[PDB]
DNA sequence: GCGACGCCCTGTCGCTGAGAAGCGTTTGCGTCGC
DNA sequence: GCGACGCCCTGTCGCTGAGAAGCGTTTGCGTCGC
């Protein structure tokens, strides 16, 4: 039951895709079946996420919405779309959500 | 697509399934459908396997056939099958598989 | 001390259930003679 | 050094793919006045 983690290439980065990017917490909308999870904050809806460019990567740890990556990494989500070596906090060991960081 | 992990009761455990303890290695069935894999040996076969009563176990880890429990922890399975408290090596944290000894 | 209301940077954790498995290439050792 | 054949305790690792996710109870702070 983990969700496949494919590799979107920087190329096939859809205009889009940006403009979908959150921009405010509050102006999510959530979707049970379209939506995606961010990591950081857990919610599912149908903004523009992250997506870990790191093959050994797997699932949604990943994924973080606009203000999640802005405001808990100072990283904007659209950089590291168009970034074709980004890996996830998680990756790189320095996830602060609520779980990675009592572990 | 992680095999439940249930605890049998000591009460519950059967004279059949106490016979039908591998005691030579070279003697299994194997089954795709109806075996059980041992942890150590990686090998799904219809001898009977220990139940970790571990209740944070999960999957099968906890199963171990009587030849690899014999060897490689000096534990026969029918006692552990009649011990309330037993819990699995990966559990115990001294699991010397060819996994679980590298990491 | 517990939560209101402004401020600026417009924000977050809890909980359940989650945490592989098994086919393939798979079976100890020591002391010999290839 | 690589693998045969006896011995006794009758045995084991490699590899792929595996390694949660999302609904619920969820949104910063400081300084006030309850
Ligand atoms: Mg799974
Ligand atoms: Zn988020
Ligand atoms: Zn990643
Ligand atoms: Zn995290
Ligand atoms: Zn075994
Ligand atoms: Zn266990
Ligand atoms: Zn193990």
């Amino acid at each position: 039951m983990t969700l496949p983690h494919i590799i979107r290439p920087v190329e096939e980065v859809t205009e889009e895709e940006i403009r979908n990017i959150c921009s405010n917490s509050r102006e999510k909308i959530y979707n049970r079946s379209l939506g995606s999870t961010c990591h950081q904050c857990r919610q599912k809806t149908t903004d523009t996420k992250t997506n870990c460019r790191n093959p050994d990567c797997w699932g949604i740890r990943g994924q973080f919405c606009g203000p999640c990556l802005r405001n808990r990494y100072g990283e904007e989500v659209k950089d590291a779309l168009l970034d074709p070596n980004w890996h996830c906090p998680p990756c790189r060991g320095i996830c602060n959500c609520s779980f990675c960081r009592q572990r």
